Order: C-alpha cells, then sequence, then structure tokens
C-alpha cells in the first residue's frame, strides 16, 4: 500500500522518525 504510506515514507525521509515531524496525522 504506497500511497497511504508513501506520505509516511515522505516523513521518514524528511527525517520522520528522528525530527519530531508527525506522520500522516
Amino acid at each position: 500500500e504506497e500511497e497511504a504510506v508513501r506520505l509516511y515514507i515522505q516523513w521518514l525521509k524528511q527525517g520522520g522518525p528522528s525530527s519530531g515531524r508527525p506522520p500522516p496525522s
């Protein structure tokens, strides 16, 4: 399901699980 997660992978690429950014919320 690389849509409802690609946004989130986008997050992770943005330093998601690192810079304190929120996932698809």
